[PDB]
């Protein structure tokens, strides 16, 4: 239930995302990060970085986002990677189908002239859109006459529009290409060099940390639809007899809101399981998975997602080479919406690349079976991740003025410690410097205050942008022995007086979860 | 004179990176990374970071690949980012006209029926080429009969052939647009909104580190010319009354090889001068400039760029809205070549952008002057950079098995320290655990080595990479009193003994540079 117009306010204000080309009157579903944005925005890949790549060891590759044609007719991004779109016979505007249809049915269904019986007929007209087919889909627009939402106008017959940009590669037209919709076919391209990477042996993972791009028609919904953004996916190939992950039982007594297909279709809510129950009854096929879930899990609530608005989907079968698929879907003021897409396969692209080149891409376990690996496709969709966060960690303090903060993990906050001095005159340098590198020395990011106002102005900029914690350097700091200085809390704005050279090491315990602002508390005079 | 092929093949064999869609016959120009590779592009970009984003506090920024068509008319990249090309008129190849042109004269001048005074004119013709017009070009092409290196055949006229690689924003064809060039554009277009960030004051610079393309007409140069690249591309606003670069002092004694305009028209040696000399005798303009020559100069010979082999080349007039420019060039298999530009500018884009838009992209002094910021513009080539760190870190090793290894500095070796066991027994565990966790503490980069062969084979495939040291631990290690290990220095493969828990801070302080190989050996008990 946040307020999206003051929050977007507040993230346009500091910069942290902004319209692309605002200038040349900007264009949709593109946006440029400003300094906070990629502070934040590499936080979360490092994060990223740690929980997966260094934490299974995963072989880390960086593929060309250019693609020629032939690669993606292969993966059958060429035929089927689209939304069905229908234009205005008059003027020529585009509508991506599928919503239009939704949004005429839901305002027909909400018609009191409309009877009951025609309501539960479109209800699962709408229970059905993804299925429906150009005919049907076709059919579809007639029968309910649908008509332009801005002009009123006929509408053309919905046809496939491919959401790949397109381009041509080297001079002349003969290497058509396009520019990767995804980074999995680029790890699928290298199975053999990384398996050879690998000694041969299995199981292993790798991951891409890159951009792709996808042709949206009309991207209207923030950073939650662009058409062009990171992407953070690992390929974790698995021996389908060997498919138990030794690592388990590290996450197996998580607790998380699970929503079955089977919940979805018989209509009932999501349930709180614990992983390892959700993985003995059936509801999670298997621990390779199930391991997965729980690494997405424990890094979505690190990086600032609450749990209360996390929770993983399982695929219906209508959705649909079918897969058991679950994604990590967060509670905005969009809705639920997937932020992390986890896939287990057992027939995919890698055999299609397999026999269109010619090139056996299969591994080898002696006694000499030819093993097609499985793969467990844990996608991560960075930008909608930091969303999530901004819309999880905003609040708005309790005043007259509205003051507001995020509540961001020291983690991914942009930085950890903002460092006001009341004076920069060559008394105050000495315990600056000082205090700059220790911090350093410890790992914790920071940055001096040079702004205007009052100490508590000073310190409100820094909440706003979400910094974690805040050392201020006054006279008594400089004039009296032993030197103290105030360390104050960013959500409670609680503050305490330690000796300048001990808050180094407790600013970094406080941003590692070593120790609790209780605890601070407890060993050092509370201060105001 | 490095052996090319022979540090190709470990390049490939070792995938640091190889041809990108090599299973469906490659695409020139395109490369992915593989593990290592990308370890030490992480640590090219990582140090990269340091060096100039913390150390200057620039003003990050992640702008779009995606431009819309307007935003490039405006920079003239529309109309003048191309190359002549000229195809053969029988089967339609393409060729770069510039190069084959320049091939044919070189071939000619070769020929002992050739006389003296042609020679010389082809000579003058050379010295000409960039210079020459389509006209002029055309008219070189007949004169000299220039015909298809390959078959023979006539050629067609030169033509100008963008190099943009195009594409269509949104459905329809309305929005036509381009994968960036560079990403100085995206600076300029955030000017505002970075002035403000920056609380009106000037100087500031902005940075992107992030991906650019140039669709070149045929790449054959491995790395040196690809279709997509990262680039990291500092913009330094600085008022053209206030240029002196207050931490200049700092970089005033370095010695470097200059190359002027002068030295380049009067056909003289390029020539190593004192930074500091070079400011006051004229040679570099001005202290802004020169501080980020000697910045670029200190980041390129950190990150494994030999300093004989490294160079600062002004560009001649001729090159051409002009500029001061100095590329830093390194000595390579392939000549000379610029890895880092650094251009010097009055007049550039942001005047463009702005009445192209009718928003003043100004800066205001107060009393109020307009105030039109020069720009001096780093922009660094990292897939150069470390193409010349590995010609330039290649050896191989005093042996007949041909042994090789990369002397890759400590910061920038895709890990610092292998750490190999004789054993992986539950008696061994508690020592390398503790050595992993301890190097971690440290900052220390590593890896368990679980490879097959003696000692020295294992830590030869380690040398073959880069790693920088080598912890060995063995029986002794886990079963004499106190425990030792080998630390073996990767250069020199000479090794020494020390207490295990030592071992760590000794790391540590060689990797940065704090203690020298030569001083372990002063301290610690040689070991063989």
């Amino acid at each position: 239930i946040v307020d999206r117009a003051k929050m977007e306010d507040t993230l346009k204000r500091r910069f942290f995302y902004d319209q692309a080309f605002a200038i040349y009157g900007g264009v949709s579903g593109l946006y440029d990060f400003g300094p906070v944005g990629c502070a934040l925005k590499n936080n979360i890949i490092q994060t990223w970085r740690q929980h997966f790549i260094q934490e299974e060891q995963i072989l880390e590759i960086d593929c060309t986002m250019l693609t020629p044609e032939p690669v993606l007719k292969t993966s059958g991004h060429v035929d089927k990677f689209a939304d069905f779109m229908v234009k205005d016979v008059k003027n020529g505007e585009c509508f991506r189908a599928d919503h239009l249809l939704k949004a005429h049915l839901q305002k027909l269904m909400s018609d009191k002239k409309c009877s009951v019986e025609k309501k539960s007929e479109m209800e699962s007209v709408l229970a059905q859109l993804d299925n429906y087919g150009q005919q049907e889909l076709a059919d579809l627009f007639v029968n309910y006459n649908v008509k332009s939402p801005i002009t009123g106008n006929d509408l053309s017959p919905p046809v496939s529009f491919n959401l790949m940009f397109k381009t041509f590669i080297g001079p002349g037209g003969n290497m058509p290409g396009y520019l990767r919709p995804e980074t999995a076919q680029g790890i699928f391209l290298n199975f053999k060099r990384l398996l050879e990477f690998n000694q041969g042996k299995l199981p292993f993972a790798a991951a891409q940390i890159g951009n792709s791009f996808r042709n949206e028609i009309s991207p209207r919904s923030g950073l939650i639809r662009v058409r062009e953004f990171t992407m953070a996916e690992i390929e974790h190939f698995v021996d389908p007899s060997e498919k138990d992950h030794p690592k388990f039982q590290n996450v197996a007594d998580l607790h998380l809101y699970l929503y079955s297909a089977k919940a979805q279709v018989s209509g009932q809510s999501a349930r709180k399981m614990r992983l390892g129950d959700a993985v003995e009854q059936g509801v999670i096929n298997n621990t390779v998975l199930g391991y997965f879930i729980g690494r997405i899990y424990l890094y979505l609530t690190k990086v600032g997602i609450s749990p209360d608005k996390l929770r993983f989907r399982q695929h219906m079968e209508n959705e649909m080479y079918a897969c058991d698929c679950w994604d990590a879907e967060s509670k905005t003021s969009y809705g639920w919406i997937e932020i992390v897409g986890c896939a287990d396969r057992s027939c995919y692209d890698l055999s299609c690349h397999a026999r269109a080149t010619k090139v056996p891409l299969v591994a080898e376990k002696p006694y000499v079976e030819e093993v097609v690996p499985n793969v467990i496709e844990p996608s991560f969709g960075l930008g909608r991740i930091m969303y999530t966060v901004f819309e999880h960690t905003f609040h708005v303090r309790e005043g007259d003025e509205q003051r507001t903060f995020f509540s961001f993990p020291a983690v991914v906050a942009p930085f950890k410690c903002s460092v006001l001095p009341l004076s920069q005159n060559q008394e105050f340098m000495p315990f600056v410097k000082e205090l700059l590198e220790a911090l350093t020395r410890h790992g914790v990011s920071h940055k001096v205050d040079d702004s205007s106002g009052s100490i508590g102005r000073r310190y409100a900029r820094t909440d706003e942008i979400g910094v974690a914690f805040g050392v201020t350097i006054d006279f008594d700091t400089v004039n009296k022995t032993p030197h103290t200085a105030t360390l104050r809390d960013r959500d409670s704005m609680r503050q305490i007086r330690a000796e300048i050279s001990e808050l180094p090491s407790i600013v970094q315990d406080l941003a590692n979860g070593n120790i609790t602002w209780a605890d601070v508390e407890a060993r050092y005079p509370l201060f105001e």
